[PDB]
């Protein structure tokens, strides 16, 4: 098959219609707002009349609001917000027990008469929707729980209180969650409750509440549940016909667990019957079944399923098909042109509901993860009100042909809406809409002859407890963030006119028309002055598909090579090809590998070239890295299809890891800007080693910091993918990095090796194996720098990473972020997640959804979007894959795997699968591929699986779902890791924002894409942006104390000196995205191994050690004991002695004392130990006494990045205050 012939072909053609909402997509705000403004503008004396209507309705809803149920409840018992909270908490559980007296008796005889913990909240928590409760009570979100508060809170309440309070907490709560969020738990109870408004003219529309399908057995339990639904709805509405009479929404997420562009073949050919089933179904009843509208990249995609349904001649003579548009997205204008004129062609009324829109801080967020050029969303509020209105003009031109529905809650442009339509109505013209238990007081001052005389029609949403608190969040914010209208109407201090000023006006009279919000950044400006954000591309739009679809073709027309690119010219040697590892028949190119002799002659030209590079100036420097940075970017497409065709990588990972590289590129940059000057001498040449799993972004990360801090670089990439790291080469060189600065040496290991072997070699960055990191670090143990001090290496190693998921966390959530974060990239992250760890009471739960999700996953060669996992990266990898799976299956252990098509065998891939283990020890090696162990943990033993998961000696990436601010703290204080991920998935570490990198066997640091790396590649370290910390570690303290007392007064100097200066405690907030915290800590390494010479050189290494919070063993062979008598109990806890180092580690770094010849014996016996690669910093007794440096404290803490997805309870608090 030709490449990327197929890679992502429309379902049709694109219209002229279609091809005007695609090109609104992400319009500039200043340019969408000017022809809204012009269409929804109207006479004087109409917005006289609006505003007079707005007021005497928004008087009526003042004049009759009463406080709530829960007010009057928090105000009757003189609760505090976290006691409502925590009572609703448990008035939930409470209706979890399903007959009335078992729970009135657990209420009076154990809930009321003490503790309600050996009762209720055992293997769940009562407090896990408290976020939810907390919006009822508080109005405000919390996005995390704080249980230990309303435990607190609630023990307190009831020993005040009694059964009294439990009682009308549970009667509250049974009435908001049976009556109030949902007109009913079951259609037929919304169906009998919703006789009383029909009969005074309003209307019904019943929301199922179903989304967002994980697996097959879900979608087919939605649409089950829709089937029932409409009998139910049709029967009742007894041919009352779909203006006066009932009928559902339903949302397609609902429908198909791959509801996606990416799987558009999929959606039409699954998705589209049984949405074609159950419209002919409302047909025959002759009900409204509307199409409810989600998020902004599956807009495009349902107007493919809306054209084939009105364009079905089944479907003929029933005008009840409805579509939702939302007036805050910039393509919805063009949209309902294409509606209108759908409409027309077919002969089919389409009911068209109108809405702002329900997902507005996701959109915001998606847009900046993506780096894309603009949002799909308005940023200001009031921009989405004129564009309601626009729109609202251009439908109510138009009701010969489509038939207008004007859901909203908000009295302004509801009047506005009502005058623009005139004074001929008559029912079936259009309709208002709104929410049950949310618009009936609005809209009881609208509906009927004593009123405006126009209808409205309750969205209701029908669902038992379960169901409705899934998203309830979501539903909260529409109507209760600080723009929001209902918020502001209850707000005393928003004043009726300020309620209905005319946005139309307001907009228009702006200095700049349309400016987007000034506290929401551009995607590209999430970083502000310190570097340009990367730019990805937008995969949902059929602009970007296709121009992408004709650069990957001509990617794969080019003849791609990769030479042994040295200072002097390019060299010969032997050429061999390069297979597509998803089909060896797809050459991709040819490289010329080096020769043993060529890579030693490499090395001496980089020595020889070292000066003159050196002597380019740090800023100049940077600006070639920013320079290669412009270049990757607009060569980004070129760049994509190599990387799918070399490396094996799907579209979306490829255009990530073209982000990364530019990330790297601009991030070391700055970085450079902000710290190199004269005195941070570069080390000289770097010999840099890349894999094959990034081999552009970690290739090019790794030799853009060695060559911006002044090092010549010998480059040399994985065997399997020369040809992208080629590309890397020109383009950096290009920008203007001298040939004799960076050389490509292409080839195999022993390439690396005679590399890492030659004289002149003074620093090596490795990202690979452990094996082969130990390997090398052999290698430099037998060598020293020109002064005699041991050579530097940067190593990241991989890891063993965990998850753990408690009884709280969202299951359809966690099951995305697992089967993202394991099966990403055929599991080929070294980050990918590799031990699942369930709590036992929803393991079960969780582990079916999962099994099932793993079943809708695509696999096959990957230039084709719909490819969710391509293929390893070669047979040897494919073995050694399948070879641990057959041992696992040999065991007895549960194997899930997903059948690969017969297309798989022209390449080498490994099906995902899961594999279920008894425990965490079962897991013995790390397998590099699509393998995902599942382990099951009782809650009590939380703690010992953490211990489980940092006893592997293993420390890279690790993640947490819960909802419990207790188990958060617990976890993250006790886990030993470099990457800490909460409530998201564990992959794809940004540049800048999660720092990566980990320790023990993961890694020496320190982290890429952070602060303290360049410090590395220098001969003394600068002082990065924000490297301090004001606390200075007490054992220090009591250490220098000490050494006063036995008066050594200049050590005791040196150790206060060392205390001040720690960055141990440095704890900040990096800048990213919204919705997101991202954090960035310096803690102690641990344990650090000490090899004095001297009382001085021990004193003063004591010092830097304890100065960075981490304890010591001191070699007993120095014969130093007589120095160290006497301590205080709390540094004497901190000092142990070892006689042999290998029986008492693992070690997290070394401090070493000696001359030349020591310090070369002393590394070789560290490499010798088993375990992690440690960093080593050594020095001569005399460099001790004149250098307070000698020992840096950079290299004694550790740097851990945590990444908080705050927005994981539904929304983002944050941005409930800005519109
Ligand atoms: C009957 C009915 C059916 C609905 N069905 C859907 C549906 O299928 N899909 C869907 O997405 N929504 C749907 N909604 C929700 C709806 O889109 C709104 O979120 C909600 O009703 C609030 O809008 P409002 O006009 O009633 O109030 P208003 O308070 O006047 O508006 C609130 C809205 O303003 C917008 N907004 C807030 N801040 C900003 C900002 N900074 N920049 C730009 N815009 C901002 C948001 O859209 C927000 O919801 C439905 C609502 C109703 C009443
Ligand atoms: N940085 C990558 C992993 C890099 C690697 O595999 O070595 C990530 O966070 O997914």
């Amino acid at each position: 098959p030709a490449p990327f012939a197929d890679f992502a072909p429309p379902v049709r053609p694109q219209s002229t219609l279609r091809r005007a909402i695609t090109a609104a997509y992400r319009r500039p705000e200043t340019e969408c707002l000017p022809p809204l403004v012009e269409a929804a503008t109207q006479s004087k004396e109409i917005r006289d009349a609006a505003a007079s209507t707005a007021r005497k309705l928004i008087e009526a809803l003042r004049g009759k609001h009463s406080g709530s149920g829960v007010e009057g409840l928090v105000q009757e018992y003189s609760l505090s917000s976290q006691e409502g909270v925590a009572l609703m908490c448990l008035a939930e559980a409470l209706l979890r027990i399903p007959d009335t007296a078992t729970r009135d008796a657990l209420i009076r005889d154990k809930i009321a008469d003490g503790n309600w913990k050996s009762h209720l909240g055992g293997s769940r928590s009562l407090f896990v929707n408290a976020a939810t409760w907390g919006l009822v009570v508080t109005g405000k979100l919390t996005s995390t729980v704080n249980d230990r508060s309303l435990a607190a809170a609630l023990t307190r309440l009831i020993s005040r209180c009694g059964e009294p309070v439990i009682r009308r907490g549970v009667d509250m709560a049974m009435r908001m969650m049976g009556e109030q969020f949902v007109t009913g738990e079951t259609i037929r109870e919304a169906l009998k409750r919703s006789k009383e408004l029909e009969e005074k003219g309003f209307s019904y529309s019943y929301d199922m509440l179903g989304e967002a399908a994980t697996t097959a057995a879900d979608a087919e339990r939605y649409y089950r549940d829709y089937e029932s639904a409409i009998h139910a709805i049709g029967k009742a509405s007894a041919g009352r016909g779909i203006y006066e009479g009932p009928g559902i929404s339903i949302k397609l997420s609902a429908l198909h667990p791959r509801y996606s562009r990416a799987q558009a073949a999929r959606v039409m050919g699954e998705l589209l019957p049984r949405v074609k089933a159950l419209a002919l179904l409302a047909k025959n009843y002759d009900i409204g079944l509307n199409i409810d509208a989600e998020e902004a990249d599956r807009l495009e995609l349902s107007l493919d399923l809306l054209e084939v349904l009105c364009l079905d001649g089944d479907l003929s003579g029933w005008n009840g098909m409805g579509f939702v548009v939302q007036a805050y997205g910039k393509r919805c204008p063009f949209v309902l042109d294409f509606i209108i004129d759908l409409a027309r062609r077919s002969g089919r009324r389409i009911m068209v509901r109108l809405v702002k829109g329900a997902y507005w801080d996701a959109e915001i967020k998606r847009a900046q993860l993506d780096g894309l050029a603009d949002f799909p969303v308005f940023t200001r509020k009031i921009h989405t009100d004129v564009s309601y209105i626009a729109c609202a003009a251009k439908l109510l031109a138009a009701t010969d042909v489509v038939f207008p529905q004007f859901a909203t809650h908000n009295a302004q442009t509801l009047a506005a809406i009502y005058h623009m339509a005139g004074k001929d109505f008559h029912v079936g013209k259009y309709e208002f809409q709104c929410l049950h238990g949310m618009g009936e007081p609005l809209y009881e001052e609208v509906v009927g002859r004593g009123k405006l005389d126009r209808p409205c029609r309750i969205y209701a949403p029908v669902g038992t407890h379960e169901t409705l608190l899934a998203y309830l969040v979501r539903r909260l914010l529409e109507n209760g963030a600080n723009s929001s209208f209902v918020h502001r109407i209850n707000d005393p201090k928003v004043s009726i006119d300020e309620l209905i000023a005319d946005p139309v006006e307001v907009v228009r009279a702006m200095p700049v028309v349309g400016a987007k919000h000034d506290r929401i950044a551009l995607p590209a400006e999430l970083f502000g002055d310190a570097r340009t954000n990367s730019a990805g591309l937008d995969l949902s739009n059929e602009e970007t598909l296709a121009s992408l679809t004709e650069a990957l073709r001509e990617s794969a027309a080019m003849k791609w090579t990769a030479l042994p690119q040295l200072a002097t010219g390019p060299a010969a040697g032997e050429t061999r090809t390069v297979l597509n590892p998803g089909d060896h028949r797809d050459v991709v190119g040819s490289v010329t590998e080096t020769s043993e002799e060529d890579a030693r002659r490499a090395v001496r030209l980089a020595a020889d070239a070292a000066p003159d590079w050196a002597a380019v100036p740090p800023s100049e420097r940077a600006a070639c890295l920013d320079r290669a940075a412009e270049l990757m970017q607009a060569r980004m497409p070129t760049l994509l299809g190599l990387i799918i065709r070399e490396a094996g990588k799907s579209a979306l990972n490829a255009i990530a890891e073209v982000r990364e590289a530019i990330d790297f590129l601009r991030y070391y940059a700055e970085q450079t800007r902000r710290t190199l000057g004269p005195g941070h001498g570069p080390l000289g040449p770097i010999v840099c080693i890349s894999p094959w799993n990034f081999p552009l972004a970690i290739f090019t990360g790794q030799i853009a910091a060695a060559l911006v801090a002044g090092n010549p670089v010998l480059a040399k990439p994985a065997e399997e993918t020369p040809l992208i790291a080629a590309e890397g080469v020109r383009i950096l060189r290009e920008a203007g990095i001298p040939a004799s600065a960076l050389q490509l040496l292409p080839g195999d290991g022993r390439v690396g090796a005679a590399l890492v072997a030659a004289a002149e070699t003074a620093g090596v960055m490795f990202t690979g194996s452990t094996e082969v990191a130990r390997l090398i670090q052999a290698q430099l143990a037998d060598r020293l720098s020109p002064a005699g001090r041991p050579i530097p290496l940067i190593a990241e190693t991989g890891g063993q990473n965990a998850m753990i998921v408690d009884s709280s966390a969202l299951a359809e959530q966690v099951v995305g972020d697992v089967i993202t974060s394991a099966f990403d990239s055929a599991g080929q992250r070294c980050s990918a997640l590799r031990v699942l760890c369930l709590q036992e009471d929803v393991a079960d739960r969780i582990l079916t959804m999962l099994k099932g999700a793993l079943h809708e996953l695509h696999i096959g060669r990957t230039d084709r979007l719909s490819v969710d996992v391509g293929p390893v990266i070669t047979s040897e990898a494919k073995d050694n894959i399948e070879k641990h799976i057959e041992r696992m299956r040999g065991l007895g252990r549960k194997v899930e795997q997903i059948g690969l098509a017969s297309e798989t065998g022209v390449g080498t891939f490994v099906p995902p699968t899961i594999i279920e283990l008894e425990k965490l020890s079962d897991l013995q090696r790390e397998v590099f591929g699509p393998v995902l162990h599942v382990i099951r943990y009782r809650r009590d033993d939380l703690d010992r699986l953490v211990d489980d998961v940092n006893a592997t000696g293993y420390g890279l990436t690790f993640g947490l779902h819960t909802r419990l601010d207790e188990t958060i703290a617990h976890v993250t204080s006790r886990i030993k890791a470099g990457n800490l991920y909460i409530n998201r998935n564990i992959i794809g570490a940004v540049v800048g924002v999660q720092p990566f990198g980990g320790r023990g066997l993961s890694g020496t640091g320190p982290k890429a894409g952070g602060p303290l790396y360049l410090g590395r590649l220098v001969t003394t370290a600068p002082v990065p942006p924000q490297h301090s910390s004001v606390h200075t570690d007490p054992v220090l303290l009591d250490f220098a104390k000490w050494l006063d007392g036995k008066g050594a007064r200049a050590e005791a100097e040196a150790a206060r000196n060392a205390g001040s200066s720690s960055a141990l405690g440095l704890d900040l907030e990096l800048p990213g995205p919204v919705g997101e915290r991202n954090l960035y800590t310096l803690h102690a390494r641990g344990r650090i191994l000490l090899v004095p010479a001297t009382e001085s050189g021990l004193y003063h290494q004591l010092a830097a050690a304890l100065a960075t919070g981490n304890s010591v063993a001191i070699d007993a062979a120095s014969g130093l004991q007589a120095s160290l008598k006497n301590l205080p109990q709390t540094v004497g806890l901190r000092v142990s002695w070892s006689k042999d180092w290998a029986a008492d580690g693992p070690f997290a770094g070394a401090l070493v004392e000696g001359d030349a010849e020591r310090i070369r014996a002393v590394n070789k016996a560290i490499a010798a130990l088993p375990g992690p690669l440690l960093l080593v910093q050594a020095a001569s007794s005399g460099e001790i006494a004149r250098n307070p440096d000698a020992y840096c404290l950079n290299w004694l803490v550790e740097e851990v990045s945590a990444s908080i997805n705050t927005a994981a309870a539904g929304g983002n608090a944050s941005l409930m205050a800005i519109g």
